[PDB]
């Protein structure tokens, strides 16, 4: 179902947000 | 129900982006 | 109902990205 | 109705993106 | 349609992620 | 019909993410 598609690109989404939240942490720590 | 899982998901977007402000502020204030 | 969940959902993230504009912005601006 | 909210919401997210991309323009460029 | 002005305000969400990506390659690439 | 349309639109929203994520890991690492 289309509404299905929808919540998994949403899922995509919050997982390259956690990548960007790392590469984040990791700056702020340098 | 795909509403509530959409719903879900973009509690989780929100927790990330909740995540990275704490992170930015970091950078601001010299951590 | 669950339309007003996903609304809410939205405005939580909208709150997020200003908390995120903010920080930027004092970094920007130092 | 919810389904206008949720563009409304959208909106916003929108806007607080493009101050973001601004101040991010800015540290680029200074 | 209520369900096109969504969409409609998610490509202007992906517009602006644009920019931010192309500031954030500058910002890194030098 | 449009929800499709909105799907598509979340992909690309994902893929520019996955850009930002990169150049941000260079940044983490000098590059």
């Amino acid at each position: 179902g289309e509404l299905k598609a929808i919540a998994q690109e949403l899922k995509a989404i919050a997982y390259e947000l956690k990548a960007i939240a790392k590469e984040d942490k990791a700056i702020a720590q340098g």
